[PDB]
């Protein structure tokens, strides 16, 4: 048996997402590396939990019994044990599975193999490694095919694992769009509910070259008393939420993208920060060290400022 979500969220605390690494195709291809010394650098600035995009998706065979890669496999063990070994609380999950969004039909089942396989694998880890089933579904897998697909998959890692915290996203890409449509089973009394928050995502996003037509935002500012009054009502709107349906927050990702002005990214960041930490919501900034980044892997320098507003 686990621990009360609420207590495991307070586990979970301040955390880092290591993106631009694993949920590449290919680690390395976006840019990162996960280092083991990444490790000691989060835990010794304070951080209390890294987040980890995995795409195992490209790393499984397409035909069953699906089963994930060898190589992959031991590549992720030695990931989460090098987090585990700082003392570090870890979130791993199932990230740009591309398919299963747009034919969830044809991918309910690779899916839910690739957790009975993951399940299976951890079981008996620590009760610091957290099971996040899917980052931001979207597309075809609907908010309704998404209540679905969640009740089945906790269904399948509770067959396995009664100890584990699970981890579940909203619909309509992760953010607040879907979440009044969100329904977690009754049952379940062990998981915590995430939401990625990058809005004003024009200002967020601007410049991103992933988003189509995210050119037309180069040079928005963000920091107007209103800006924050704005973010202030959207929190409450989470808040109220999570008081309704008693489930603990987990805002799994947020940050702004290195083309905005550094000061309205720090004001954003740290601000953002500020009004989670009051509504006492766990948190994984976005990201480490790429697009997004607040550390230099190079330099092996943090952006203080930056750092300053995540703390
Ligand atoms: O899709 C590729 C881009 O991903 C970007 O990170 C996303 C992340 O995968 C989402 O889950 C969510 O958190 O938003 C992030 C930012 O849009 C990444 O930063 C880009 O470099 C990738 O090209
Ligand atoms: O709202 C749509 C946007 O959601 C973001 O979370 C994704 O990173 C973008 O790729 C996408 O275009």
């Amino acid at each position: 048996m686990g621990v009360d979500p609420f207590e495991r969220n307070k586990i979970l605390g301040r955390g880092i997402n290591i993106g631009n690494a694993l949920e590449a195709p290919n680690e390395g291809d976006w840019g990162v590396v996960i280092k083991d010394e990444f490790f000691d650098i989060i835990k010794e600035a304070g951080f209390s939990h890294v987040r980890i995009p995995i795409r195992w998706s490209t790393h499984a065979y397409a035909f069953p019994p699906y089963k994930i890669m060898d190589r992959f496999f031991k590549r992720v063990d030695e990931v989460i044990n090098g987090a585990l070994k700082r003392g570090l609380a870890v979130v791993i999950n199932i990230h740009h599975y591309e398919e299963l969004m747009n034919d969830p039909e044809e991918h309910k089942e690779r899916f839910l193999a690739l957790w009975k396989q993951i399940a299976d694998r951890y079981k008996d880890y620590p009760e610091t490694l957290f099971f996040e089933i899917l980052n931001e579904p979207h597309g075809n897998l609907t908010p309704e095919k998404w209540n679905e697909l969640l009740e089945e998959a906790l269904k399948v890692i509770r067959s396995i694992d009664k100890k584990h915290t699970i981890i579940i996203g909203t619909a309509e890409w992760g953010g607040i769009s879907a979440l009044e449509k969100l329904s977690v089973p009754k049952w379940e009394k062990n998981s915590i509910v995430t939401i990625h928050y990058y809005n004003p995502f024009e200002f967020t996003h601007q410049g991103a070259e992933w988003v189509e037509g995210s050119e037309k935002w180069l040079g928005r500012k963000w920091g107007s008393p209103d800006d924050q009054k704005h973010l202030i009502e959207e929190f409450n709107f989470i808040e109220e939420w999570s008081k309704k349906n008693k489930r603990p927050i987990y805002i799994g990702a947020f940050g702004a993208y290195r083309k905005a002005d550094l000061e309205s990214r720090i004001k954003w960041t740290s601000f953002v920060v500020r009004e989670m930490e009051k509504r006492r919501w766990s948190w994984a900034y976005w990201e480490f060290c790429s697009g997004f980044g607040v550390y230099d892997t190079l330099r092996k320098t943090w952006n203080k400022d930056l750092l300053e507003a995540l703390i």
